[PDB]
């Protein structure tokens, strides 16, 4: 069926629970042995959302090459994601160095570090130009360069550095702080104007390494954003828009990470969202 026609009917017929248990059932089952070896305790956030073997993200080291994110990557609508939780206190080093090594321009952030009165990740940027961070473990300096604060996100430049060879780069930050603590947004215009300002700076093209994006799990509202974001680019791909069908594409993504989507809500407001999207692209 098309995809705002369908909507209607299971909003008219209240069946979004079943569509996404439905969804749920079909999903994926790959192994993910690396993230529970026990050495790797300590490296992951939630006990039950862990990176598939075969499309976990590989830190290029000897000792230990695991981090809790995973390579999403979608074949007709050329493009990649590398979707991964929130840093904790004892990965802030591992996160930069992925950064830096899949050579990504990008961080999208879609959640608030404290949340409902409780850590959500760690702080891992400076707030303050003449208060930069270095990390030890990784051997890399981070430095707040330019910070831009509007009514539903902030973007900020910062400049990465490794220390081992004295290259340096500019990384973009792009979080958007008004999720809410419960729920979804209301309206999904504040998010597609956000989305558009990722799109807008480069972060998402084939001219750099891929997008990093994370909430507190890297599952729920990251999968939302780069559900949305493929879903778009198909239709203005396509000769026939109404061929793309999101639950065929978030099983698509499902292949690459487990659990993308958490709520039957996150199904509706995606939806949503596309529906929107795809009117503002050429005009409703
Ligand atoms: O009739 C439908 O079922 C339909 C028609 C057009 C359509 O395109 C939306 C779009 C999105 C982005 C760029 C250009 C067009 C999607 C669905």
């Amino acid at each position: 069926m098309e995809m705002e026609k369908e909507f209607e009917q299971i909003d008219k017929s209240g069946s979004w629970a079943a569509i996404y248990q439905d969804i749920r059932h079909e999903a994926s089952d790959f192994p993910s042995r690396v993230a529970k070896l026990p050495k790797n305790k300590n490296r992951n956030r939630y006990r039950d959302v862990s990176p598939f073997d075969h499309s976990r993200i590989k830190l290029h080291q000897e000792d230990n090459d695991y981090i809790n994110a995973s390579l999403i990557k979608m074949e007709e609508a050329q493009r990649s994601y590398i979707l991964t939780q929130g840093p904790l206190p004892n990965t802030v080093g591992h996160f930069w160095e992925m950064v830096w090594e899949q050579k990504s321009r990008g961080v999208v952030m879609l959640n608030r570090v404290m949340e409902k009165g409780s850590l959500k990740c760690a702080q891992y940027w400076p707030q303050k130009e003449e208060k930069e961070m270095i990390f030890e473990d990784t051997n890399l300096k981070l430095t707040l360069i330019s910070e831009d604060i509007k009514s539903y996100y902030t973007v900020r430049q910062l400049e990465l550095e490794n220390l081992t060879t004295q290259e340096t780069r500019e990384i973009l930050h792009f979080h958007y702080t008004t999720w809410p603590d419960f729920g979804v947004p209301e309206s999904p215009a504040s998010f597609l104007n956000f989305l558009f300002k990722v799109r807008e700076s480069g972060s998402l093209s084939p001219e750099h390494g891929p997008v990093v994006v994370h909430c507190s799990a890297g599952i729920g509202r990251s999968g939302t954003f780069c559900l949305a974001d493929t879903c778009l680019l198909l239709m203005d791909k396509r000769k026939d828009p109404s061929s793309v069908d999101i639950k065929k594409v978030l099983l698509e993504m499902r292949k690459f990470r487990m659990g993308l989507i958490q709520t039957a809500d996150q199904l509706r407001f995606s939806y949503l969202a596309v529906i929107e999207g795809a009117k503002f692209i050429m005009g409703d």
